[PDB]
């Protein structure tokens, strides 16, 4: 579990969105595994605006933050899971690291801020849904 809290927005994995998230929907994209809902209180997280390929991610199944190198956001084939059939997921970055289904929502960050959240995994790889291209998260 986990979310990004920026301005009056809550960014979560679309497959973990609650009824309250859907009832207060701002934007959602199934191909990116992202859903954004509105909040009453303002958030503390800052979004990175860069093309970094190194950062640190939070792994709840180890209670640890790990430094990783990750690929640029791309269209990648993801194996079938409890939440999606086997399909191509867009704006996805991969790194070598541990992850389990429940690690979804853990933040990946760099020197400029939040880069994305854990979304996929298996076979010693961890995949992150990028949010750096969503410029509207900083305004409105
Ligand atoms: C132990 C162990 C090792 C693994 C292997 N990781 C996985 O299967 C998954 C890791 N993440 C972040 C996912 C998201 C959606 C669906 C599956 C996964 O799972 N349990
Ligand atoms: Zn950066």
């Amino acid at each position: 579990s986990g979310a990004i809290y920026v301005g009056n927005y809550r960014v979560v994995n679309r497959h973990l969105a609650t009824h309250n998230d859907w009832a207060n929907l701002v934007w959602e994209d199934s191909s990116r595994d992202l859903l954004v809902s509105s909040t009453t209180a303002q958030g503390c997280d800052t979004i990175a605006r860069c093309d970094c390929q190194t950062g640190v991610y939070y792994c709840s199944s180890r209670r640890k933050h790990y430094p990783v190198s990750f690929s640029k956001p791309s269209l990648i084939f993801v194996e079938a899971s409890e939440y999606y059939p086997a399909r191509y997921q867009s704006h996805l970055m991969l790194a070598v690291g541990h992850s389990e289904p429940g690690d979804c929502g853990g933040i990946l960050r760099c020197q400029h801020g939040v880069v994305g959240i854990v979304s996929t995994g298996g076979n010693g790889l961890v995949g992150f849904a990028d949010v750096r291209d969503l410029l509207w998260l900083d305004e409105e």
